């Protein structure tokens, strides 16, 4: 199942080229600030999936073409990112850096400095958990998303800029991915293919990243783990379009705009 | 004014040795998960300050000894910490602490079991942000500051993971609103382990001053109400062991004591 926020924090299920509105069904308030609707849906999902599946045929269906998809989790407890982590410790990204699949990456105006793209699989945590054993990893994974880990090349602050952590376009629930350790990932800048890899090539694997993170910190429903980027990290400029596709997880494209 | 969470996310005003429950008048829901009640109170405070002042005479007052004070903001958008940042004579820029590290004034610091390694205390003034804001000019700093709390920036000495363990960011015991601190750049701060005074300083000795730390953080990131800025620690950083008690006092801001306990 593919869960998405759209048009001001409405919750939907993505079915083909359409999205069905589950806002009223789930009792989510899109005017809630801070918006924690998707984190509550994630915590309660094993109790609501059946209801969503049983009621879908009655729900309002809008074409994807007619809505503004947003970042699925806008105020996570934390964003944990693994540096490197592909065959040829973790750091934190601020929630404030999150942006959705229709928001531009805004470059800070740093002449003598480049902004690089990083294509990553995101893990969305589904359970409050500490010291998760490797063998138990699937119990605490809600699903997966595409993530761009944008960085000013040279310091925590150079990964911290607003728009430097695009996540989207939806969460694919964990049950809809056969084996997250065999996913093809690809990133284009315009028509140029810059990054291509398989999550089989992860150095510290998904169970290891969850076990490592949970040994230090209580994880929460909504937490994002950025699993790393392969080779082909390179620059973006005003007018570029970054495309990321992860097999079975999803696909998104964002514009790059120079900041004023 | 001193704003507190207690007894599972109830909101209170601290009056001398008592607290008054303001949960109903603020429309807070203590059962809400995630608990964002103090963030909403902070965003709306200039509209609700009058309402709280007017009600105080009518509200029942519980002795502080009879409640459990909690961390005032349990799920901030971010925690921004400035490394070092005191003159000894009275780094990679700011870093981020996970919200998961937050602890209250009645919670113990739990030492991870690291033979060969020590856990150190760091006494710091915390700034609580009051406004959604980006690229704040030094001269407008006062517009975006809600208030102040005491913060312990605990670390395994040697790496981000080293500042990230659960209970390695005690904050409390309440927020003191910015109008109740005449000048936050003149505050005396002390930290004790048991009867031993380890850290003594004044915020007049900050290398990057309060306005600088807000302009710096806000140039990179959109700040949110409830955001915590850890302003740095002076000299006297040192170890804590099972059975230690850490007391932090900051003049005009607050004081808290926590127990230290060896983890499983
Ligand atoms: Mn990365
Ligand atoms: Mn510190």
């Amino acid at each position: 199942m593919r869960l998405a926020r759209f048009d001001g924090g409405r919750l939907g299920v993505v079915i083909g080229d359409e999205i069905a509105d589950i806002t009223a069904l789930t009792g989510a308030d899109p005017a809630q600030w801070p918006d924690m609707n998707m984190i509550r849906l994630i915590r309660d999902f094993e109790g609501l999936r059946g209801a969503i599946e049983a009621a879908l045929p009655g729900l309002a269906r809008i074409p994807l073409a007619q809505v503004s998809l947003e970042t699925p989790v806008p105020w996570p407890n934390k964003i944990i990112a693994y540096p490197v982590n592909y065959h040829a410790g973790f750091f934190l990204k601020p929630g404030s850096a999150l942006s959705g699949p229709t928001d531009p990456v805004v470059l800070p105006a740093v002449p003598g400095r480049e902004v690089h793209h990083e294509s990553e699989l995101a893990i969305i945590i589904g359970k409050t958990c500490r010291s998760v054993a490797r063998e138990d990893w699937k119990d605490v994974v809600f699903g997966y998303a595409c993530l761009l880990d944008m960085v000013v090349r040279g310091r925590v602050f150079r990964k911290a800029y607003d728009t430097f952590c695009p996540v989207g376009p939806w969460i694919t629930t964990a049950d809809a991915v056969n084996d997250p350790a065999t996913l093809d990932m690809k990133l284009w800048v315009n028509d140029d293919l810059r990054q291509k890899a398989n999550t089989r090539d992860l150095v510290l694997d998904i169970p290891g990243m969850i076990a490592t993170a949970s040994a230090v910190m209580t994880l929460q429903p909504g937490d994002i783990i950025a699993t790393g980027t392969p080779e082909g990290v390179g620059p973006v400029v005003d007018g570029d379009r970054i495309r990321i596709v992860i097999d079975q997880v999803g696909e998104m494209a964002v514009d790059v705009v120079q900041g004023q």
